[PDB]
């Protein structure tokens, strides 16, 4: 049985192995080594990098770029014996939180390189591939890029058109295609490329086109790139089209198994996903400091504005979002470091949650700052511009919601359809829930623990009813799936903060009473959202009218090409 | 008694004079004259103005600027006999919807000039002031600016420090101060300036400092400005500090009455406010066309994406927001044109609603577009950058919510405190709601009309209970006031669309059944938000715990200077 909390909750089970107690993974030497890196990495971003300059120049300044290579920042998770820093996922999370606090354009360049660009070599490379490629990737002598998206294919990776055709000898493949919006596409010398190949069925020999992943060197020939694309934010990161024209790729440069490229791509994206939430937890930490500074020092209506309830509630909401996001990021990284094999729903939740949280936190920082927040000099508007893409790339949040909902439903649907389905033998065959977090949550958080268990039961009841009603047709019920994904996001958020705050209380940390407050305040409102949301799905007699009207209104818009009504004057 | 719907709803009354039937104000000649302007103004924005170029140059191109003057666009509401186009508020709304659809940087420059910059001359000018100043304002030979904000004072206008001191003869005032973030500050030759003056009490002679408004000419001497400030969006608009150093202002340049400058400022802002919603209804119309075009033509997962429910719901929500905003804008403009004196709550609602709606619509257009939406070339990201300021200037939306809530409570609180308060004479003194929209809403919208009446009753019940509980101390209950303002916004939104769609049904317009659908879909969810929101205020036993925790969490953040917790590792 799965050890995933998210898998269990869709079945009405409390599977807590990967949640409680809040995981601690580093040994004493790993902790001290990480401390000795945090200091120089922080100083580098404080004293050498200039995020406003990189945004103005639409590139990373050369002194910063070379300094990052010397710091080891292009190879943080590459083993030391292969030229890297040798960090585990939790150690990586700690350093990317520094990068995300300071410069998301630098962060995307380093993440595109190592979180996804060569990550497939770390996960699937042969010994020969690792030894050949990793040392120069880790030094930054060869930058990497993840080459999946094409003009025709973004969310639907299975539809890619770039092709790789084997030679008669089988010594190489000829690769033809183009890729779109590739981070580092104009800088990279190593590309992880996904392309359709003919794959021979091992039993019958029948040939079917399937995706295969390849390690491609720019020096193989036939590779060019377009100019840097101009964009709203993360302007220091390079984004370019990459063109492959008759590229000879050696057969030993297949990454993983021929015809398993889709799984390779998905595993790379899943594996890298926690780093987003970690970086964005850092973004939020720096933004909250700026908002608090402003509210501490601005007088209006005769008081400093932190004395006004509207500002107090904005600040409290911002820190709860940062705390949830940070807690999710380090939970997933710890699960990975502890050998979890089923964390993909939790990782997707962390990416949706953290990207939307950082957006909302930075938008409210602008609001607290007033007119100043819209100005260029304070730098907050630059962060807001940078953040908009994080809801779109590495999986749009809309598609990730559908993934969360359907992946969570999958095992429950398997169980339900197992019911019945045995043949009947007529010839004489002889043959509350009890759920509780007591003993896992700290006693001072018992009430919020009970809110989480009740919300889990409400959620699982709706999941079951909807799978019985829709069966395999649930895949087409998108209004429903988005609402189930939101319930799942809030439920995981509740248990992550219950777990972290409980450990803080048990260990007597100085901030434990504050963390208990963050947790209870989060849980009261998250439990209300799950209660109201699940009632709308199950017992609301107007919900189906809303769904029919969303479809009818959208159809009317598409027929017209835009708004159907004129203004009230009619012209 | 007030004819305002918003005033009535806080008292549990249905005051419908300014709502039903949806107002029609233009006579046949005004309609034809407006049609003859819509065509050349639209062509000018389609064929002459280039919004991407003005954003790149951080100014309005000279050919566009001169063309706008020749079009009459600097004087749209100035009477023809004073050199303007002579439009009423509804006619103005129609043309600013064109500007807002095409270029919000141009829109803010023209609005800062005429919606607020010289608007006080139209509202309060003497005959001599109007004849002297309006002709060159209307031609654009003299650009105007509204000079209220200072480094110390934004939301709290009463706290301004710029001073104007009368001469011994009383022939002039000497003006000293500085103003911050003034739209057109570096371009204007006419400034509406708010400054503190000594004001003599007419009965006793005692002198008190109060604000006075002045018409100030750049040529009076002593006026300089700072360089254009760089900002996230509306980059074509000029924003500059304005400095007043020993400026001699003739006494006949007082605008309105000495010591009534705060009221003048507030009346100017209130009077101009509907133009924001009108412009932003146009912004949303153009953005919805772009989103619909994208969803019509993008194939993913084997279908055009408008076939997927997630996209259908996003599109349907976007058009409902555009329709509500547009309907509010033309309702308020019509009320003004029909001589309403009490429309300030409705105008503030329209500004909060329309600015937040346009932000949300444009953010979702980016999401529908995927990666393309983050790129510069499509132009959507530029619109999103432009829109962020509209939640802040002309009154921050947070302060406008407090205004809506407290202004609505004011007459109800007056009524309640009248209860009792008569002396008792012990010596022998002898001496459902019924509310319905039936007959006002169209019969096909009767159910949504009943939802609105029930929501009004729920709202008014809470307003009464909270005024009894808090009395004059309600001014300090900001968490509550923000939630009451949200209820008021949704209630006005419901009645505005019920009124517009009812007229469409009664008149048999071709889009009436579609409008009925927009209205019912809006009303079902708005009624649910008011039901749940009012229950949280009245009958929820955890609401007070949330409020206490928002204050405690914010206090802990201010004490620390930022997030209190470390990350889970503790360093
Ligand atoms: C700055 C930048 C950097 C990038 N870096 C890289 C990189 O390094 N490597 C890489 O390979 N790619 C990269 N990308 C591409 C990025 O991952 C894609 O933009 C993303 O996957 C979305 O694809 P799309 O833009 O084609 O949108 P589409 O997939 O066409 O989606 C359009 C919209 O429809 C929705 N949608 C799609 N299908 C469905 C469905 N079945 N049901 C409901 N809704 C649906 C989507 O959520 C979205 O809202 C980058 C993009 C940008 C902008
Ligand atoms: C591009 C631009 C153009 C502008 N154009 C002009 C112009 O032409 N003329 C002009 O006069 N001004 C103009 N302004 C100034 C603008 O109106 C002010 O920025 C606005 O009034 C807010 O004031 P502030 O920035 O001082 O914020 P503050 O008033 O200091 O507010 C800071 C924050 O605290 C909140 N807040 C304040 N008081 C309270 C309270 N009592 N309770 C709860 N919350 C509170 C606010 O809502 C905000 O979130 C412009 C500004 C910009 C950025």
């Amino acid at each position: 049985e799965s050890k995933s909390f998210a898998v269990g909750m869709f079945k009405g089970q409390l599977t807590t192995d990967q949640v409680f107690p809040y995981p601690s993974v580093l040994n004493e030497e790993q902790t001290q080594f990480l401390k000795e890196l945090v200091e120089p990495v922080s100083r580098f971003f404080e004293e050498v990098n200039d995020p406003a300059k990189n945004d103005a120049l639409e590139m990373v300044e050369e002194t910063t770029w070379q300094g990052l290579k010397e710091l080891g920042a292009f190879g943080l998770q590459v083993p030391s014996e292969l030229g890297g820093v040798g960090l585990c996922n939790t150690q990586y999370a700690r350093l990317v939180e520094i990068v995300g606090m300071h410069d998301l354009g630098v962060g995307i360049t380093l993440g595109a390189h190592q979180s996804i660009g060569f990550k497939g070599i770390l996960l699937f490379g042969t010994k020969a591939q690792k030894e050949k490629y990793l040392p120069k990737l880790a030094s930054g002598e060869t930058v990497a890029a993840f080459c999946l998206t094409e003009p025709s294919s973004g969310s639907d990776a299975a539809s890619i058109r770039t092709s790789a055709v084997p030679s008669p000898c089988g010594k190489y493949y000829t690769l033809n295609g183009s890729k779109l919006w590739i981070s580092n596409g104009g800088l990279a010398d190593i590309f992880t490329v996904f392309a359709k190949t003919p794959v021979t069925d091992p039993a019958t020999g029948a040939v079917k086109e399937k995706i295969t992943a390849f390690v491609v060197e720019r020096g193989f020939g036939g590779i060019t790139h377009g100019p840097p694309e101009k964009k709203m934010g993360i302007k220091a990161s390079n984004t370019a089209e990459v063109f492959f024209d008759g590229v000879r790729v050696p057969s030993e440069n297949v990454l993983g198994e021929v015809g398993s490229g889709f799984k390779v791509a998905m595993h790379i994206l899943n594996n890298g996903r926690f780093g987003m939430a970690a970086a964005l937890a850092g973004t939020m930490r720096g933004i909250i400091a700026k908002a608090v500074d402003h509210a501490t020092n601005r007088t209006q209506f005769g008081e400093k504005i932190h004395n006004f309830g509207l500002i107090q509630e904005k600040l409290a909401r911002m820190v709860m979002l940062q705390y949830v996001t940070e807690s999710m990021a380090y939970m997933v990284s710890a699960n990975m470091d502890q050998g979890a094999t089923d964390f993909q729903i939790e990782a997707a939740i962390s990416k949706i949650f953290g990207s939307e949280a950082a957006w909302k936190v930075t938008d409210e920082c602008i609001q607290i700052m007033g007119g100043m927040g819209f100005m260029k000099e304070p730098g907050v508007e630059r962060v807001l511009r940078d953040l908009r893409i994080f809801r779109i790339f590495e999986g749009t949040n809309d598609i990730l919601r559908l993934f969360v909902a359907l992946q969570g439903c999958m095992d429950k649907g398997k169980e339900l359809s197992g019911l019945g389905s045995a043949l009947k033998n007529p010839f004489g065959n002889a043959g509350g829930s009890g759920l509780s977090l007591s003993g896992l949550v700290h006693p001072e958080l018992s009430r919020s623990g009970e809110l989480a268990v009740r919300a889990l039961e409400q959620f699982a009841t709706v999941v079951e009813a909807k799978l019985i009603k829709h069966k395999k047709g649930i895949v087409n019920e998108q209004f429903l799936l988005q609402r189930l994904a939101d319930g799942a996001i809030d439920l995981y958020a509740m248990v992550v903060v219950l777990s972290r705050a409980s450990r803080s209380l048990s260990e007597g940390h100085p901030t434990a009473q504050h963390e208990k407050m963050l947790c209870d305040t989060w849980c009261i409102e998250a439990a209300a959202r799950i209660r109201e949301g699940m009632a709308a799905l199950q017992s609301d007699p107007w919900q189906q009218e809303l769904y029919r009207n969303f479809k009818s209104i959208s159809k009317a818009l598409v027929e017209r090409g835009g708004v159907v009504t004129s203004n009230p004057l009619g012209f």
